């Protein structure tokens, strides 16, 4: 069974991990997900986790000291440390398959302008570290990305290309819109071929990159 | 002022949303619009194959109640157009977003096609991986859009803060130099190197 530890300053926000696909995985005993408040490893009265960036710039950077202490306690040499960041390597379906075989994922959720780079650099001297992005958009922090990664990985664990075209179910006519007749015909070869043509049309239109075309 | 309605069979997933003003996020249990005592939301796919397809009659009723002509209907799906920061900026000025969360096998296509005859519909993916359902994607979309609502190229390089020395690693001395033109040039080179290494697709 897999162990996933999530470290965040917003532990309550990782509640969606519950009943859902990850929730079912947890209750089936296929994974254990534990969420940790980063502030647990602070020592000052104000529980500060961030400070202004060296060299200037807007916002705050998360302090290495607190993160270092947290990861010391939670990680081992076998840990795969996942660091969600807009500046990361792309997280893809291939990545999800790869991580689905891991014994222990630790996900370090950052906020503000991110985590002092020395945290990942230091961790990499003792364990495998993967800084990853889940897409080309900006988030306030890594927490929502952690949920996406957990969803993409867990649905692949034992025990749990091109675009899929349109799908239909009953009734065969609805608001004057009919299900494509071929889908009702029971002709496997014809259905297979129609579904391939639909997938091609959709992939060209929506994701031409998947077929090696521009945009 | 933006209103976001999310429709899902997992309302608790999305439930915990700041609470600062002109932004209302309401979550709706899709089972509210089911017709049968079993509260069925999906059915076997026409043409065969694995999985289930979400029912058009249920989704049709839900969207009829929740949507208006002004609504931007967002449908998270792995088969979508890509959701990008450009998309986020566009949607941030919308008065009403409705996010229809379904299982990845899909909502019967007639739902989106019907809706598109009376409102703007956007089927979108948030990346190149499959999720079992659109719920986590909706969280990402809501976050990416709302942080662009006032008061609601190249990769960035490494950042640093106190202490100047930690576990044998010093903050790059240039950042402490007070030469701010040089600091900008150093950061640009860091960005170049990181983009080449991690995201060469961004350079062409
Ligand atoms: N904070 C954060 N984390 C991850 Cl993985 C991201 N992927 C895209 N934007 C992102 N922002
Ligand atoms: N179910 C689902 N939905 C959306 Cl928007 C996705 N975007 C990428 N993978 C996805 N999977």
């Amino acid at each position: 069974s897999m162990k996933i530890d999530v470290v965040t300053i917003f532990p309550e926000y990782l509640q969606p991990v519950r009943q859902s696909l990850p929730g079912k995985a947890i209750d089936a005993g296929l994974v254990d997900v534990a969420v940790h408040d980063l502030r647990r490893w602070t020592h000052d009265v104000h529980k500060s986790v961030d400070d202004s960036p060296y060299g200037g710039g807007p916002g705050m950077v998360m302090k290495p000291t607190v993160w270092g202490d947290a990861l010391d306690e939670i990680c081992t040499s076998e840990t795969l440390l996942v660091v969600p960041t807009p500046a990361g390597y792309p997280f893809t379906q291939e990545t999800a398959w790869q991580w689905s075989t891991e014994d222990h994922l630790v996900i370090a959720c950052g906020r503000y302008e991110g985590i002092d780079q020395r945290v990942a650099d230091d961790a990499a001297t003792r364990m495998r570290v993967r800084e990853v992005s889940i897409g080309d958009y900006v988030l306030n922090g890594g927490e929502a990305a952690a949920l996406v990664i957990i969803e993409a990985v867990l649905r692949l664990v034992p025990g749990v290309s091109l675009l899929e075209g349109p799908s239909y179910t009953r009734p065969p006519s609805w608001r004057g819109m009919d299900v494509p007749p071929v889908l009702l015909s029971g002709d496997h070869a014809k259905i297979a071929a129609w579904r391939a043509e639909q997938s091609r049309q959709r992939t060209i239109e929506r994701r031409p990159d998947l077929l090696g075309f521009d945009s």
